[PDB]
């Protein structure tokens, strides 16, 4: 089948209208949404955060026992540890412990986008880059956090022995598709799908977050 479908022409051109639009509100419902910020799904440009995280709300809310947490999360983990993120959990009206995965966007030296995946039924953590040179210094950071993060969040009750991994996945063909294959990415990490993806599937990715944006998908 495909996860990411094909747009009929009447929803490929209201996206089209919204790109060429001069227009302070696509969406507000606490994402609000701008040309400005749609325009990022334009093609060839990089993706911005309001982007990810209104995508990442859509998995949430498409997607049985599963946090996906925006890019700001690991940012303050990274930087405050545990104790700034301490009530993220709660936020989401659940408990670590009630979850099959935790998705985590992770924007890398503000360009780079990647992906840390928590598979708590899996018992595992995976970085997921599509610009992946192999394991490095930052990736083992990652994944040193998100197991952290796991471990404290439990009261320490799991976490502890997860198998901290560096998956592969497909890897893209130029330097701006980072925050589109981070979606992708995370569409079949949450649908249980092998990351057998191509460039064609992720460039409908684009047209895709656009029309969910454009039909108020959240609501």
């Amino acid at each position: 089948g495909s996860l990411v479908p094909e747009l009929n022409e009447k929803d490929d051109d209201q996206v089209q209208k919204a790109l060429a639009s001069r227009e302070t509100q696509l969406m507000n419902r606490n994402i609000e949404i701008t040309v400005r910020d749609f325009k990022t799904l334009a093609p060839r440009r990089w993706l911005n955060d309001t982007i990810i995280e209104f995508f990442m709300k859509y998995i949430e809310k498409s997607t049985p026992n599963t946090v996906a947490f925006n890019s700001f999360f690991y940012t303050n983990l990274s930087e405050r540890g545990y104790q700034g993120v301490r009530r993220w959990m709660k936020r989401k009206k659940t408990q670590i412990d009630k979850l099959d995965k935790i998705f985590t966007p992770i924007n890398l030296n503000q360009s780079h986008w990647a992906l840390g995946i928590i598979d708590l039924k899996k018992k595992t953590i995976g970085y997921v880059d599509s610009l992946s040179n192999g394991p490095n210094a930052m990736s083992f950071a990652i994944l040193t956090d998100l197991q952290k993060y796991v471990m404290e969040e439990s009261k320490h009750t799991i976490g502890e022995d997860f198998d901290l991994i560096h998956l592969d996945c497909p890897q893209q063909p130029n330097g701006y598709d980072c925050g589109i294959y981070v979606c992708m990415n995370t569409l079949y990490g949450s649908a249980d799908a092998p990351l057998d993806f191509d460039y064609k599937d992720a460039i409908r990715m684009r047209r895709f977050i656009a029309h969910l944006i454009l039909t108020d998908a959240l609501k």
